[PDB]
């Protein structure tokens, strides 16, 4: 029946898309029980224990903690941050190439059980290191990078808080897109020319302006820290060559398992839109199906009634309304101005740099795609 209602305005919590973050977990817990310290101690010190060469017998001296002690939604993704930190840190080390390929039992038994009840994979995923890794300095004033840090990062100089937190604005401010969704069901059902008019509207200048929120990476993000410190923390171990098998989860599963590590393709937010106005369009296809499984099932769960709604773009074409065309062409446009800007930083900080020490072809042909959708 498609998007399911909390009432006549709201759509339903069951997908967990809160109105002011969007996808981003809202206020997400900064600390952990105290029965937790040893885990929060190692997480808020990745950098001088990667930096001091101690992560690795730090992680290999913890004790075995139960989950059954992280009761509640928040403190389950705090959780989940903290492990899949530690995770990433004893994989790489310093990422020099001396690597680990057996994660010790006592992260990874509960960091497997948290995931398995979270129904997330047992690595790193953009709803841990973005969507769950923030805090407002002051609780008074508004959500901007002036008042916001993450809450932890993998080496001094990684640049972590600025690549972490402009995505996160981003998400935020289309948050202000999503919310107006609704409404744009309502109107057709109910034959409002101008009530959808002017939603389309409102969300193409949310997109527009979460492009300007995007266009702050590079005033908080040095090329060369990204592609060369960054990245190794990001790196999974699926189809890759220094874990060719996967990484062995001592005392989770007898062999190694693989596992995608972070990529674009687990932000909601390029699917959310591109479903909603029609857009969506190899092995490609499969990649991102499965990004999707990377994303919090319930975000999963909003994507697909979306998908089981009625279409936008069959809507407004058969109208002999310019007023609707225009307000659906300013969406798509939108959202080829954030492909097209997603290119440019793949550029810029990854194939640049390293050209320096098939991607771009995937990426042209989706934005060549939204652009041909145009009406
Ligand atoms: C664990 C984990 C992990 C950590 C971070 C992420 N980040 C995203 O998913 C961000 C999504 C974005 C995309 N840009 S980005 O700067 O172009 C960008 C380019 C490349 C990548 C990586 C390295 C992961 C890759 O793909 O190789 C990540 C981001 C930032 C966001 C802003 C706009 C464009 C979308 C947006 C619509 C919200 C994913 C997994």
């Amino acid at each position: 029946s498609g998007i399911q209602m909390e009432n006549s305005w709201t759509i339903s919590k069951e997908y967990h898309i809160d109105e002011e973050v969007g996808f981003a977990l809202p206020n997400p817990q900064e600390n952990l029980p105290d029965f937790y310290n040893d885990w929060m101690f190692i997480a808020k010190h990745l950098p001088d224990l990667i930096e001091s060469g101690q992560l690795r017998e730090r992680v290999e001296k913890l004790n075995m903690l139960s989950i059954d002690h992280l009761t509640d939604h928040k403190s389950q993704r705090l959780a989940r941050l903290v492990l899949g930190c530690i995770t990433m840190a004893y994989v790489w080390g310093k990422g020099h190439g001396d690597v680990r390929k057996v994660l010790p039992r006592n992260i990874a038994v509960p960091y497997c059980q948290l995931s398995k009840k979270l129904e997330l994979p047992p690595i790193l995923v953009y709803a841990d290191c973005v969507l769950a890794n923030w805090k407002k300095k002051d609780p008074n004033k508004p959500l901007t990078y002036e008042n916001m840090d993450v809450l932890f990062s993998f080496r001094d100089g990684d640049c972590s808080k600025g690549f972490f937190l402009v995505s996160l604005l981003v998400e935020i401010a289309a948050a202000s897109a999503i919310k107006v969704i609704p409404t744009v069901f309502k109107a057709m059902q109910m034959q409002e020319r101008d009530t959808l008019l002017k939603a389309l509207l409102e969300i193409a200048s949310c997109l527009e302006k979460a492009l300007q929120v995007f266009h702050q990476i590079h005033d908080h993000v040095n090329p060369k820290a990204f592609f060369s410190v960054l990245r190794i923390y990001l790196s999974g171990w699926k189809g890759n060559p220094q874990l060719s098998d996967g990484l062995v989860y001592e005392g989770f599963w007898e062999d190694p398992k693989e596992f995608a590590g972070g990529s674009a393709g687990q932000s909601s937010v390029f699917q959310c839109f591109d479903v909603l106005l029609g857009i969506q369009q190899g092995h490609a296809a499969q990649f991102l199906q499965d990004m999707r499984r990377y994303m919090p099932p319930a975000h999963r769960n909003f994507l697909c009634s979306l998908e089981s709604n009625p279409s936008v773009r069959e809507f407004v074409l058969s109208k002999g309304d310019a007023g609707l065309r225009e307000a659906y062409d300013a969406c798509v446009k939108a959202l080829v101005s954030l492909r097209s800007y997603h290119l440019q930083i793949v550029t810029k900080y990854i194939l640049i740099p390293a050209s320096q020490q098939d991607l771009m072809n995937f990426l042209k042909t989706v934005r060549s795609t939204t652009e041909k959708s145009l009406l």
